[PDB]
Parts: C-alpha cells; sequence; structure tokens
C-alpha cells in the first residue's frame, strides 16, 4: 500500500506530464497521494496562470464577511457579519492597514504560533466565494475555468445526464482570515490555485481517520452536534493542532505559497488560514474515484449548510433515500 503513513505528497510535474490533468490525478493516486487528504503541486517552470496581476483591483467584492469568532482559542466557532461591497484595491488596502495586516514574525512557524493564540481576539475580513476566475483563457494546462465538469463525469460513469454547472471561486483573504473544518460538498475533490500574495496554511485529516475527527467535533461542540447530525457542513467550527494532538487525531498540515497549486481529496477534512493578503482560485471536481463517496456523503438536513442548485441532482441520484429529507432542509 503507498503512503501508509498518510504524508502530505508534493509533486513536481513536467511541463509534458501537465497536459493531461486527469491523468497526473490518477498519477498521485497511484502513488497514494489521496491517503492524506491533501497534495501540493508545484507548477513546472514553463508554466503560467496570466501574464499579470497588475489590473484586478477593480474586480468587485460585493458581500465582504467579517470573521467573528466564539469559544477559547483553540477551540472556537466563527460566523460571518456581511460588510459592505468593496473593490479588490479598497480591500487590499484594508488588508495592509494597520488594523489588520501581517505582524511582525521569525518564520511560518512563528506566524502559525501567533495565529493559534491570538486569531479569536480579532475579526479579520475575507472576500469568500465570488464567482469568477483569473485564468488566462489561453492558459491551455490545469486552467480551473476548463476541467471536465462533475455533471459530465457522473453522465460518463453512472449513464445519468443531469441538470447544474461547475464554476470556480475567488477568495481574496487576509491575515487570519480562515477557513473552517469542512469537507467538500458531496465529498467531492477540490483544487486550489494561489495566484498571488501571502501564503496559506492548511490542516488535514487522512480520510481513513475522517469519523475520529466527526467524534472528536461532537464531544467539542454538543449543542451543535444536537442540532444537526452532520453539522461540519456548517462550516463554522475550528480545532487547533495542539487541540487534536492532545486528543489523538491524526493530521498533517503544509503551507501553500503563491503559484502552487492543492489538491483535497474526496472526504479529507481540512482548515486553515491566510497569513496575510492573498488571492486563491477554488473549484470542485470529480473522479471515477469519487463516485462511492459522493454515494456515502454525510448530509445537514437541519437548514443550516443551504448550497448551490447543482447538489440537488447530486443527492437525487446518489442518495435518492435522503433526499426528500435534505430538499426539505433546501426550503
Ligand atoms: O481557501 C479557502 O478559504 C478555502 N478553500 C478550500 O476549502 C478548498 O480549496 O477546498
Ligand atoms: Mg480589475
Ligand atoms: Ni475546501
Ligand atoms: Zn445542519
Amino acid at each position: 500500500a503507498q503512503n501508509p503513513n498518510c504524508n502530505i505528497m508534493i509533486f513536481h510535474p513536467t511541463k509534458e506530464e501537465f497536459n493531461d490533468f486527469d491523468k497526473y490525478i490518477a498519477y498521485m493516486e497511484s502513488q497514494g497521494a489521496h491517503r492524506a487528504g491533501l497534495a501540493k503541486i508545484i507548477p513546472p517552470k514553463e508554466w503560467k496562470a496570466r501574464e499579470t496581476y497588475d489590473n484586478i483591483s477593480e474586480i468587485l467584492i460585493a458581500t465582504p464577511l467579517q470573521q467573528v469568532a466564539s469559544g477559547r482559542a483553540g477551540v472556537f466557532t466563527q460566523y460571518h457579519k456581511k460588510k459592505k461591497a468593496m473593490t479588490v484595491g479598497e480591500y487590499r488596502h484594508l488588508a495592509n492597514s494597520k488594523k489588520y495586516q501581517t505582524p511582525p514574525h521569525q518564520n511560518f512557524e512563528d506566524l502559525e504560533r501567533k495565529y493559534w493564540k491570538n486569531r479569536i481576539y480579532n475579526s479579520p475580513i475575507y472576500g469568500a466565494d465570488i464567482s469568477g476566475s483569473l485564468f488566462d483563457e489561453n492558459t491551455k494546462q490545469w486552467n480551473l475555468g476548463h476541467l471536465g465538469t462533475i455533471q459530465d463525469l457522473l453522465e460518463k460513469e453512472c449513464g445519468v445526464v443531469i441538470e447544474g454547472v461547475n464554476t470556480p471561486y475567488l477568495y481574496f483573504g487576509m491575515w487570519k482570515t480562515t477557513f473552517a473544518w469542512h469537507t467538500e460538498d458531496m465529498d467531492l475533490y477540490s483544487i486550489n490555485y494561489l495566484h498571488l500574495g501571502e501564503p496559506k496554511t492548511w490542516y488535514v485529516v487522512p480520510p481513513e481517520h475522517g469519523q475520529r475527527l466527526e467524534r472528536l467535533a461532537r464531544e467539542l461542540f454538543p449543542g451543535s452536534s444536537r442540532g444537526c447530525g452532520a453539522f461540519l457542513r456548517h462550516k463554522v467550527a475550528l480545532i487547533s493542532p495542539t487541540v487534536l494532538k492532545e486528543n489523538g487525531i491524526p493530521f498533517n498540515r503544509i503551507t501553500q505559497e503563491a503559484g502552487e497549486f492543492m489538491v483535497t481529496f474526496p472526504y479529507g477534512y481540512h482548515a486553515g488560514f491566510n497569513h496575510g493578503f492573498n488571492c486563491a482560485e477554488a473549484i470542485n471536481f470529480a473522479t471515477p474515484r469519487w463516485i462511492d463517496y459522493g454515494k456515502m456523503a454525510s448530509q445537514c438536513s437541519c437548514g443550516e449548510a443551504r448550497v448551490t442548485f447543482s447538489m440537488d441532482a447530486f443527492v437525487r441520484i446518489l442518495q435518492p433515500e435522503r433526499y426528500d429529507l435534505w430538499k426539505r432542509g433546501q426550503d
């Protein structure tokens, strides 16, 4: 069995290997990359996402989100308070202000220490979930707006034609902006490209051990667990590495820098934070190996998780027994 300790693997494809996306995902899995839940892909030196980032300041962040925490430093939730619209140039200036900028630090480890010590005492503003793409249309390799769609994959594997679309999302971050512990919708893969700016630190639980994280989360968030049998789908709960280690939960960590891709694998729980002003692009995707995970994915039906249009068909075809309850949660 490849990668039996479930370590995060880092890949350096050549320009030739970078042509066929599906083939390279399958290669990484042949080497055991999925056992970690997360892999890093460093593009060949010949490749670029676009020519420059000099002209992005007029993109609008219609609904910036202020991430307000409650709890203790290592075990907290966050809620998202909506703020007035602002452009990417305005948000960049805000991120760089004395109130929000990255503090002086020695290295990524010192900054990680400062994040976990101090996150709860601040409320950073995240420009998340913005439909769009920063890949040039002429970038042919690993262009996250040109991937095979999940609807087409389901149709190829299972024969059923379904409605829905699959487009990328932009994320504009600042120091301390936070992504809570989650798996993807329907336990899909994700791919994330850090286009520019400061790093993103990731934490991940191997898919084979995801239920250990869920059991800890039910202990640590007992009111939320009574409210919903899949409350991590709400994407609000944070647990620090120190608390994970105290409770014996297997996990790994890695820092993504600008110019790098990360892939999350089906049922790989992940969480993390941004180091300073940055911009990422991410999208969900599927492979044949996903189908079995999609069929078994948990679902939130309490009303909180509320998701895209395209998840309807995935539930309806892969999980017909759960469909009626889940759809009630959507309405
Ligand atoms: O970058 C972020 O805020 C969150 N991204 C992801 O959870 C992802 O790419 O799957
Ligand atoms: Mg612009
Ligand atoms: Ni994710
Ligand atoms: Zn719920």
